[PDB]
């Protein structure tokens, strides 16, 4: 079984009327939930406006994120994986022979790409061996940076969030 941390979604922006039960009934549409909790004040029991759900598998987390936007008890909520929320990555280690279609063909399966920038030397024009990829949504980046490995154009790449 995949590590539990990788099967969790934090859910922000909840209606204060959302309960453990109503959050569960909503998100069980996309997989088996092993946990589902609304965070509440310890004294008033008033909702803190966020909670988390834990799916049985990572593919179920993906299904839930692919079904955004989620309207839960009348309010559009904000699900995020286990936050520095950005849409852009640095990709290093691609050397000189890696081209845009290499990066596109690989990264398009994580999310919709809006910008690919292969970095070149300001003086010579030679490729510097790294690039930036911008997606239309942060979950692409979140899926990417939790992978242990990225292989693009036969190169073992270093990938990190870019600010
Ligand atoms: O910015 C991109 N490529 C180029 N950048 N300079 C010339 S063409 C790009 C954007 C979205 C999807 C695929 C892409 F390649």
């Amino acid at each position: 079984k995949e590590p539990e941390q990788l099967r969790k979604l934090f859910i922000g922006g909840l209606s204060f009327e959302t309960t453990d039960e109503s959050l569960r009934s909503h998100f069980e549409q996309w997989g088996t939930l092993t946990d589902c909790v609304v965070m509440r004040d310890p004294n008033t029991k008033r909702s803190r406006g966020f909670g988390f759900v834990t799916y049985a598998t990572v593919e179920e987390v993906d299904a839930a994120m692919n079904a955004r936007p989620h309207k839960v008890d009348g309010r559009v909520v904000e699900p995020k994986r286990a936050h520095l929320t950005v849409k852009k990555i640095f990709v290093g280690g691609i050397k000189e022979d890696t081209e845009e279609h290499h990066l596109r063909d690989y990264f398009e399966q994580y999310g919709k790409i809006e910008v690919i920038e292969i970095m070149t030397d300001r003086g010579s024009g030679k490729k510097r061996g790294f690039a930036f990829v911008t997606f239309d949504d942060h979950d692409s980046v979140d899926k990417i940076v939790i992978q242990k490995y990225h292989t693009v154009n036969g190169h073992n790449c270093e990938v990190r969030k870019a600010l």
